[PDB]
């Protein structure tokens, strides 16, 4: 197990996952806050340059929320048709005043079915 990790400050990560083609996935992020007059900002990117954050528009849409019962923030990122192209290898990164965190993800991406099924190969239930 490679992995290491001590007392990390961004509470929730948005764990990668697999949206079909045309679907809407949506993610989650957490981060423990203090603060109530400051507020931490997420940039969400994707590939080597791609970003995210100016893709956000249409086909991707954003989601940011605070709560200050337990002053923490909640940045969720809503995917509408995933094409082909949001796949690949996702990254976050969230500046707060108090430190900085970071985190990155996987998407896979399916062909969303259209015509009739072809032979298969397989067992079945149901």
């Amino acid at each position: 197990g490679s992995s290491g990790s001590s007392g990390i400050l961004f509470i929730e990560k948005p764990q990668g996952g697999t949206v079909k083609v045309g679907e809407d996935i949506t993610f989650i992020a957490k981060v423990k806050a203090e603060d109530l007059l400051r507020k931490p900002t997420i940039k969400w990117f994707k590939g080597k340059w791609m970003d995210l954050a100016s893709k956000a528009g249409k086909h991707l849409q954003l989601k940011e929320t605070f709560e200050r019962h337990s002053r923490v923030y909640t940045f969720e990122m809503q995917i509408i048709k995933a094409k082909d192209n949001f796949a690949g290898n996702y990254r976050c990164e969230v500046t707060y005043k108090d430190k900085f965190d970071s985190c990155s993800f996987d998407l896979e991406v399916h062909e969303s079915t259209g015509t009739t099924p072809n032979i298969d190969s397989g067992p079945s239930s149901g």
